[PDB]
């Protein structure tokens, strides 16, 4: 009694066959996008089907069998409801009122130090969910592509400690908040940056990552790591936010000649090719939606779930997570870790990277920032979102109040 | 077909009669104690039916079903092996070696200057186990009385949140670490103590519980909810240890002044009373295994483990977890969050109380602390701890490389 | 040959009979007083000389002598124009030109923290003069007694390193300014408070005062010591100041309390007790008049002005002055250094003790206090007065541009 | 009677003719110098009539008229003995038994971050004196030049107070002392640098001098603005310590970035440039004794004391030694202030520029640094200077204890 057949006539209904579309609404509708890339055999194989019989397709048990046979594994997981959301379809729902809410916060002011940011409406605002398993949700404008910005330092702290290890990347970064009041020193006692979140923290990492070939072939191998982190979802370069991060900051060059003077970097490193190595990762595109998909690589332990590749080891993936948890939100990081209990990272550009350890990542994006930098859709998006399911860090999985959780059907 | 019935064939095994110490030894196979308050009407008929029938020592089915009929919910997840630890024989076996371990670990300075404290030896060491299901393990040292000391500064900020909620308890006291030099200013930019977990903080929290009532009652209040917490465990009080940190707190009377002259405590405090409180609370006594239970209620979203008693709402669980989390330790707190990820608070006496929240909690005790003010050997144990098992806040549930999760068996 | 007249045709005019109202008023005109204590044989051999004789009295070449022969070299001086301020008329005409510019001033807060600073009323105004030949002046309410305050400071400073050396008063306290915004800090990075003009200085260096007797002889020996610095002018106490310091003074068992634990008190001190032996020493009362003689005997390297009396050591008096230079007008010395560069103290009654090296000493008074701690009227006055003459320490004495030098003539 | 006549009878001492020699060696011993700049004259026509008398050569009363009538004012006080320090013949022997001392302290370190200072041998030691009117003494390596370094922050400073006034420099930097171990901030709490004698004090002083121009004449308007301070002797180049200083100065580019970024220079400034500049003045060349002239200009109220000529308006040079005073000598600034009490400047080269007001300005050069940056022996030297002399800034002019006046004589 085979699963490929077992599975036919749960889609099956007793009639003795499948029609096409309602095999794609069956699917849709248990979060999974039918261009899922783990579900390529069995959509190719549909296509094929579609092309010789035109009048349908109606599918028997053995033609059904022909196309989802690659696939049964992760197909019976998805229409038993065995993924990690498994009505997905109420909580989209959910999602959906948590953006309309969000959509009502007007304030906060688009970043114009940049004219490439200056010129991005504060209209704009999505919020993209891919949970562990793939399953994949979008509202508003979550195709829009908009810089990484500070979103980029957990990527490119994860690919360092990744390559590298936690022991050797620490030798030159630490692994706390510096304390609402060291905001503005460069460095902590131990004369490094204080965290991997912060910028002097995140120049360091860079000097850190595929040390010894030139920036041309660092940023090409960030660039496939990144796309990797996507599962080959959409990840782009800015050059505008480039050329003019580099002529439009200050800040960063202070920071660099005072990390190259207390000798913050590892031997032989050209400092000014490390800040504008630096530049071009914060000018580096993404979707919500992309970005949402690295975010559930982080949320499933170093794992793209769209495509099941092992992108990143477990450690640079914890070590992350932890600094997102206390760092990730400047100076709102704090409130945030005792509010809202997730792991998180704001960049300048409205986005804020979100991730749910083993449930699912997410990406929302609104351009106007408050007075801490963080996006205020995004920020209220957040704490709604925790107020909604037992998604907080230190919520308890068997009692929760009367908040939701979506892990479950009763 | 009743489940005192389907259970007894499953303990009978091809038999008609189960032997008393077979159904004796599957029970404690599964961490329960045989002392468990949930199981007291069932304990009480086995006892009874061997008084009235020394003529056995063997249960029918009907017998049987007379003696677990009370507590057949509870026996059923116990044998069914359906406990957050299902193999809890073999992850006492690691507990066992991660105590050995720890051990080995001769270093640290008794705490001194208390003559309370110098007197306990450097070689106790023990380590107390209570899961979410009461499952229980204990090994070294663990029915020793010690003093609390600041390890009662999450349970009060616990008692104190529970009561009164979370916006007025923080109007009086931050929820972020300090910056590990700021450990010094007792004060942050808003005359707020930095989080409850500190000096200044604890104290303040202090004055907020049982407003209006004298310090008799006050500490009556505080020890009838350490009562609850600990399932009824030992919860006791060293009046020695009370006389001598009063006689010898300088610095907290210099805390105190100095909040009240902030204006820090709530109207009509009577501060010196407050801080006798406060030293009364830090005189508080457990042992290893009543305070395992403490953390194994706040692992478990507020319900007491050994009795199934609400004691704090979750509010005040994620709270305090929050806060052990990031300021737990003293001046290790952000390395601890770092490569352990588990709420902890530490004291001068040697005690670690540790929270896996949703899987147990933990009271290490040896006295012999770091140059930090944390027990050498406790910091050692929470160190493998979480290399053995992916018990990191930020490890991952599905994908957690070498480490081994003891949730599931095979 | 004689000294004795030289000087009386110096006052006698051609005219050969020199009358008494006549010899007074040449006398005040110098600045001295006829109540000089170095005058007052001279002034005793007048009172007799004016009670042989009704009809006059009036003097010649021999009675003359016979008065003035004990006092001749001070009054030739007096007469002469040897002087530190040879035309003092003029200069006093300047002194009230300056005092009543700054009566206008009705800035500023009459500190009301204690019951008996809020009973003095905002239009108390009054500045006294001493100069280093015992030249005085006064103009305003020069005769109000009020609390020294924190004005008492530089001068149980000045005691400390008197009677213990400048090495061993500076094994228990620093000898910098903090930083403008490290006021909040009770001790500097060798645990010491950073400074005698601070409340932890202070209280420090009121621990090193007659070791070992008690605080009725310790606070007796203070008083001798005061009499003699302001040549047993006015120098009294107010109890309800010291009962009122004493029950609102959390702040300073605050200090108290950390700075025993500190161990920052010369080995035996009673912290509680010399924190009583400080809140007396600050309800210590002077007048304008009688506290511009001790700052005198400061300008004056330490030998009262106005009796002759050698009252501090060299050392002492140098020590002292460069401190309240640099620390004594709270928050605002570093400005005070740089535009009035005059070694000053300020207390919260609203007095400045102001000092001139070389030149003069002076006390001003009035009751409201600046956003800082200092008298307006006060601070205003100190400004004009370098305005006016070269005597900011870093003025010229030979090029000074448009200012005047009351030490010359032409 | 004449004063040419009147002192030819002084120096003549009973006989009809001066021999020459009789009285050149009468003026060296006052301590001028033959080639003062205010003695041409009186020196040209004492080496014209050795040319057209050669017969003897001894002047008449009528010859030494001729010779010394247009120098007449400054040969009286000169020879009248109405120096500043009358006895000077005493007084150089004392500098020199201070010289001897201090050449015995062999400690510290060269500078060598740069390879042109760590040419200089660590035994150069020289030591010059020139009064506020004139008289120049020398000893050790006081021919030698070396870079200025630092101790042309006062320098600049002044000029910019000088072109600018008070008001408006001090927009740009303060002018208090920061706070020991608070030398890392680049700014105070106004987002100014916190005095003009530190780094970012410096650099934002050297960006307000002569806005407008290119640096070649910045450059030279400052110069012959040190020429005038300097009464026109060396004031030297080296192009070598620019180019290298320029090379490796990350911690100043770091600065400049920092402070352009904080909006801290002048609207319109080229930050880059400022720094180019920066690192020009500080590789300014002079010698002990041409250096010790521009500090007697400090010393004499802005009068180049052996010229005669007004090159810095009182103003400047009140606020120049107020801030050397407290910022001069790096972090021993509040030590050196404590217990030399005398404005100076130290610099990485070893030299020290030292103040006495209105008596003497000072070079001492010596190039081994100690720790904190200043030259050891220097150091020694001021030390032993004041334990010496009643020259401390708080020392008493009246009543000095042991302490030397070298103002006086019996
Ligand atoms: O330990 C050293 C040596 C040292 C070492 C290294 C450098 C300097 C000094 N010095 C000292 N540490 N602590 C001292 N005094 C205790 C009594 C009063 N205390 C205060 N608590 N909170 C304060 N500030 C605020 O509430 C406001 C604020 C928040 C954030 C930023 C700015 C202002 S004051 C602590 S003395
Ligand atoms: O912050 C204000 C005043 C201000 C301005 C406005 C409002 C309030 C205060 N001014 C400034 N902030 N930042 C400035 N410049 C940056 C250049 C690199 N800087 C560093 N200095 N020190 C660092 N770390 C250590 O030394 C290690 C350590 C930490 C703790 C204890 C002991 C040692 S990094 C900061 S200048």
């Amino acid at each position: 009694p085979s699963l490929e057949d077992l599975l036919f006539y749960t889609i099956a209904e007793g009639q003795e066959k499948i029609p096409v579309h309602k095999f794609i609404t069956a699917l849709k509708s248990t979060g999974l996008r039918t261009s899922d890339p783990r579900l390529k055999e069995c959509m190719d194989m549909l296509r094929l089907t579609l092309q010789t019989t035109s009048d349908g397709v109606m599918l028997d048990k053995d033609l059904f069998k022909k196309c989802v046979q690659s696939n049964i594994v992760l197909l019976t997981q998805a229409f038993r409801r065995k993924f990690v959301i498994p009505d997905f379809m109420s909580f989209t729902s959910h999602i959906d009122e948590l953006y309309e809410s969000a959509k009502k916060q007007s304030g906060g002011k688009v970043a114009d130090y940049i004219p490439q940011l200056a010129k991005f409406s504060p209209d704009l605002w999505g919020v993209s969910v891919c949970t562990v398993d793939g399953q994949r949700h979008s509202t508003g404008d979550t195709k829009v592509p908009f810089c990484l910005q500070s979103c980029v330092k957990p990527l490119k702290y994860a690919i360092a400690v990744n390559d590298l290890g936690t022991e050797y990347v620490h030798r030159y970064v630490g692994k706390e908040p510096s304390g609402l009041r060291f905001n503005k020193l460069f460095l902590n006692e131990d004369d490094k940056p204080h965290n991997p979140m912060v910028n002097a923290g995140a120049i360091v990492v860079t000097s850190l990552i595929k040390q010894g070939v030139n920036n041309a072939e660092k940023f090409d191998y960030v660039m496939q790591f990144l796309n990797k982190m996507a599962g080959n979802e959409y990840v782009g370069f800015s050059n505008a936010t480039f050329q003019s991060e580099r002529e439009s900051g200050d800040r960063n060059f202070a920071i660099g000649y005072y990390l190259k003077e207390k000798k913050c970097f590892p031997e032989g490193t050209d400092m000014v090719g490390i800040l504008d190595f630096y530049f071009q990762l914060c000018s580096i595109e993404v979707t919500c939606e992309s970005a949402s998909v690295m975010a559930a690589t982080l949320a499933n332990g170093g794992f793209c779930p769209i495509t099941g590749e092992r992108v990143l080891s477990p450690e640079a993936v914890r070590n992350t997570l932890s600094l997102m948890h206390s760092c990730g939100m400047y100076d709102f990081s704090g409130q945030f870790a005792f509010h809202v209990g997730l792991p998180a990272k704001s960049g300048v550009a409205g986005g804020i990277l979100l991730v749910v350890p083993n449930v699912m990542g997410m990406m929302c994006w609104s351009p106007p920032l408050d007075k801490m930098g963080n996006s205020v859709k995004g920020i209220h998006f957040c704490h709604d979102l925790v107020s909604l399911c037992n998604f907080h860090n230190y919520d308890n999985l068997r009692h929760f109040a009367k908040k939701l959780d979506p892990r479950r059907e009763g």
